């Protein structure tokens, strides 16, 4: 068998557009992993659960409830260098296959982590590591903070400098100028990764064309089982019947598998 680290690692190399899923909970990890995807985004789990230490609880249950590689939506835990490598070390004992540390410090001309600061740590991270295939990727927000192109690329150099596995480069226009703009002046120098959150109408061939390495589905299975929820709830609430949602759900069978 192929560590989930390696798997990931493979992904974020080859030479085909791959694509990750967002998981939020075990059983929608389960779900991500049976529909096909090679790998999932892990994000969403406060809001799930309604919240470092309990975010790692989900994870080692996500982890234990799959078979495909997990890269954390990583946003606590890495305030400091001594927590950043301990980070490293928790998600690696734990399976999970890397981890997506970002730059942001929050929409115009708002804060980024000081590029020299942010640059070691991704190093300090790298240097934690005790499987060599774990993976950290560096998001750059210089975009959506409104820094230009050159400050993107200024920070994913340094990320990619410092040891970091691909740059996840954001944007939240709705097309995908900046990601052009971006690989472009990049001249191939890693892997890319993006989330095309807000630019979702561009064709994903485009994507191809371009040489993005990775496309994040950042969001979704939570917004649609939130959907799900809040719809169900109140038409039984209205109703005061389940015949209106027995026939838009799944058969108790289909839990009982699960």
């Amino acid at each position: 068998k192929v560590k989930k680290t390696t798997q990931l690692k493979q992904m974020l190399n080859s030479k085909d557009l791959e694509f990750i899923m967002e998981a939020h909970n075990g059983l929608s990890a389960r779900i991500v992993q049976e529909a096909g995807f090679k790998g999932i985004w892990g994000s969403g789990l406060s809001v799930s659960a309604q919240l470092w230490t309990q975010v790692v609880e989900v994870l080692e249950f996500m982890s234990d409830a799959s078979d495909v590689p997990i890269l954390l939506d990583a946003d606590t835990g890495y305030g400091n260098f001594n927590n950043a490598r301990r980070l490293v070390r928790k998600l690696e004992d734990r399976g999970v296959a890397g981890a997506c540390l970002e730059d942001k410090l929050f929409g115009r001309a708002q804060p980024l982590a000081d590029i020299e600061e942010f640059a070691l740590k991704i190093k300090a991270c790298k240097d934690s590591q005790t499987d060599p295939d774990f993976c950290i990727v560096a998001r750059v927000e210089a975009f959506i903070a409104g820094w230009g192109l050159d400050e993107a690329l200024k920070r994913a150099e340094a990320y990619r400098n410092a040891g970091a596995d691909a740059i996840l480069m954001h944007s939240k226009k709705a097309d995908p100028s900046d990601i052009e703009a971006f690989m472009k002046a990049w001249n191939n120098q890693g892997p890319v990764v993006i989330v095309p959150t807000k630019y979702y109408k561009t064709p994903t061939d485009h994507f191809r064309d371009m040489g993005v390495s990775m496309v994040i589905w950042a969001n979704h299975n939570l917004r649609a089982s939130v959907s799900a929820i809040q719809q169900t709830t109140k038409q039984i609430y209205d109703d005061q019947s389940l015949v209106n949602v027995e026939d838009k759900i799944v058969s108790v069978k289909e839990i009982f598998r699960l």
